[PDB]
């Protein structure tokens, strides 16, 4: 299982989540991150953000891919697809 | 073909390519849109957002599937998937 995982989060709360899936998954550009995990570490991403993130306000989507997705990327990469 | 396309575009310029994709994919939260395009439309998203954007700057990711991918939402879902 391979994910991407983009947020919009309110500001003071975003640097948290930001934190977290910096320990789960790799950062490709602002509020998106993406990664292999297991079936568990799944659960436990999505366990923590979701409390690690407030409802009725924020909101978080989470594809669930089979691999890591071929992509297109303009302006400044932030960050080579090598690097991750 | 099947694109999610995240954005990180600076204000007063963001609403701009926010247009642009409305009338080429269908938007799942801010700064995502996703949608099924020809490899012709496809190049004329990125060929459009491409001037309609300021390299150096932002940051454009265009992931390429093959079909609908499935998606965990977490927080108010800004669309139903059935809508769309």
């Amino acid at each position: 299982m391979y994910i991407v995982v983009v947020y919009d989060v309110g500001v003071e709360r975003v640097n948290k989540v930001k934190k977290f899936l910096r320990m789960h998954l790799n950062w490709v550009q602002n509020s998106v991150f993406e990664g292999e995990v297991t079936l568990a570490e799944f659960e436990r991403i999505k366990e923590g953000l979701k409390k690690i993130i407030d409802e009725n306000s924020d909101s978080v989507i989470i594809y669930k891919l089979r691999s890591m997705p071929p992509r297109e990327t303009l302006g400044i990469e932030k960050n080579p697809i090598e690097e991750i």
